[PDB]
């Protein structure tokens, strides 16, 4: 499966455009104005730039992945690909209007996956007349270093959708695990409220922030401390998962801590914005 | 502090007399028979043969640490220890009386502390004379390596208790975090209900347990996966810490699977049965 259509052209969807012309596939990504798709290849480009300096690939490795890969803002660019992944926005409505759109645009073998962390592929596999095709592909930032990726399938998907996608995962070097589609699914459903958690013990007074970092890193040989690994993922990133989690499954157990949600009222998402739990 | 006596000769307080002793401090381990202490004694030495046999000690290094180690079976040789750790079996009654007894024997310049996992520093405090000396100081399997020591402060701990303990795990190369006394204090509050999570995921037949494990490990960085981490932990330990967490709290978040309950009936505990969530 040679041709890969990617949208969204932030953090994750260049990230995902990286991980597929890398190990050979050609990739198209789309976004809702050039001045997206541009910043995004530009990202890339200054990744794989680094990684020429850091002598993990050649110039020509390079030149040559990113002629793999072309920008767009039209959905009618996916026709000719074999693979989609819906890497743009955590609403439901748009993606149910954007697998409906490529439900009609794309040759009917074409596999339709989403990026999402929270929202259900089953939904969106609803939309289109294709569901049996629609499944969820989910990797993890930064996406050309993060070996794994979750295999979702919703209640509709196939198992041959199941073993296409199995296969892709393998052949750009990820390992992929099948998930049943649940709220979210392995990694989020863990590292996130483990997370949740620390912000609770922040706000009741029983540690400060930088014992708690290294509590979890020498204690239990953590890479980094859950505070610091949200200001890494964005804390808004992890409210949002928390209340997913809440509203999906009414269960009181993944209440977001009213500090974390202030945090993230503040602005103060983490890195990108140069302050969090932590400050740069 | 140049006097330690370590309460228990088992794997935890083994390795506590180990970590003591390779930097500086005279140990006395004591445990209720002379085959307990010996076996102790002889786990202490196995691991120190180890260490001149990886170069990261000498064999003159070896003789000088056993050299500060002493065991024996009389609570009274504590009397003149600058420092208790008690590592002794986790159930309130008995470090009550433990407690106790050591507020008897000791000097009034002694620390008394207690590496318990769950249990509250407050109330064994409460069973002494000497509550401004009762601390928390809990190390982490094994104990020679693991840099981390939650120094837990009890209600009523001094601030030179508090500091003396800071003093002295920084000078045998700990990193010690301070916590104010709350349930799970740092580390296992956090740890432990990833664990359960991955029951509940595996309960709920959202994925199986390889994929679990792998999903942590290759999209998180963990460097084991939770459900082995339970299986070398303990089934048994990390639902009963569930059970601690529950009970303070009457927080229905903290509620333990059913799953890992069932297993734990079955004698499934992990490792030291044989049969956890894997088999061996
Ligand atoms: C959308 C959702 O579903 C929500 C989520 O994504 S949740 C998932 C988010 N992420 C996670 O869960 C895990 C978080 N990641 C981690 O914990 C990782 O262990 C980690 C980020 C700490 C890895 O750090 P590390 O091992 O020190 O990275 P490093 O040694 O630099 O290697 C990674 C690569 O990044 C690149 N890199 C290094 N420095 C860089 C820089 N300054 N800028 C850009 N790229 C850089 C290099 O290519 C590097 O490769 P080499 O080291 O082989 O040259």
């Amino acid at each position: 499966m040679k041709k890969v259509f990617v949208l969204g052209a932030g953090t994750m969807g260049a990230g995902i455009v990286q991980a597929f012309a890398a190990k050979g596939c050609e990739v198209i990504v789309r976004d809702i104005k050039e001045e997206f798709v541009d910043r995004g290849i530009a990202t890339i480009t200054k990744s794989l730039s680094k990684l020429v300096a850091k002598e993990k690939i050649t110039e020509a490795d390079k030149e040559e992945i990113l002629s793999r890969i072309s920008g767009t803002t039209d959905m009618k660019l996916a026709a000719d690909c074999d693979l989609v992944v819906e890497a743009a926005i955590e609403n439901m409505k748009i993606k149910k209007e954007i697998f409906a759109e490529l439900d009609g645009i794309c040759k009917p073998e074409t596999i339709l996956a989403s990026n999402t962390s929270s929202l259900s592929i089953t939904e969106v596999a609803s939309a289109t007349k294709r569901a049996d095709k629609v499944i969820g592909m989910h990797f993890f930032n930064p996406a050309p270093v993060m070996k794994l990726v979750e295999v979702i399938r919703g209640a509709a998907t196939s198992q041959e959708t199941f073993d296409a996608v199995k296969e892709m995962s393998e052949s750009i070097g990820k390992t992929p695990v099948e998930v049943a589609e649940a709220p979210g699914f392995v990694v989020n459903r863990i590292l996130i409220p483990m997370i949740n958690e620390a912000t609770f013990i922040l706000q009741e007074g029983v540690a400060k922030e930088e014992d708690i970092d290294a509590a979890m890193k020498l204690g239990a040989n953590h890479p980094m401390g859950p505070l610091a690994l949200g200001d890494l993922i964005g804390l808004d990133v992890c409210l949002a998962i928390m209340d997913v989690l809440y509203n999906e499954t009414g269960d009181t157990k993944y209440r977001a801590s009213s500090l974390l949600r202030k945090y993230v009222r503040a602005g103060w998402l983490g890195r990108k914005t140069g302050k969090g739990f932590y400050d740069y």
